[PDB]
């Protein structure tokens, strides 16, 4: 059985650059995936969009759209000291957070700063 840590690993192998947006998709999906005890189907989803010819980056999209867990749900947040936790290549992507942000329209989690400052993630 597939852990959270290995499909992780698994989906990393097929990313290019380190600590991109994407990356941090993995991460949230994965966690999330954890706690709904549905590693299992976003591996099959995962490997059948690759199957199909999809970049691995739609293919993580394409989660977020076909796996229920995600449909029409809020980013998680997660709680961090500072921006220099986020990493560089995400640097870019960080965006105020909108009213009522969704996963499945490319708002990866947000990051809640200590000192109350607030960060989506968008791809
Ligand atoms: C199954 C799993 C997957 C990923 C992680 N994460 C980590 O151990 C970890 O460091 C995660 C991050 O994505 C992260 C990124 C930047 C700064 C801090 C945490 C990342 C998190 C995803 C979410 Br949603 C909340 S924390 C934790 C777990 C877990 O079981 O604790």
């Amino acid at each position: 059985d597939i852990s959270a840590k290995d499909l992780r690993n698994i989906m990393y192998d097929h990313l290019p650059g380190f600590g991109t947006a994407f990356h941090q998709l993995v991460q949230v999906i994965c966690k999330l995936g954890k706690d709904s005890n549905s590693l299992d189907i976003i591996h099959a989803e995962f490997q059948a969009s690759l199957a199909e010819g999809d970049s691995p980056q739609c293919a993580l999209i394409q989660i977020t759209k076909r796996v229920p867990i995600f449909q029409d749900a809020a980013p998680p947040v997660i709680h961090i000291r500072s921006r220099g936790d986020i990493p560089r290549a995400c640097q870019k992507s960080l965006r105020p957070v909108p009213p009522s942000p969704k996963i499945d329209r490319g708002w990866v989690c947000v990051f809640q700063l200590q000192d109350g400052k607030t960060l989506g993630l968008k791809i």
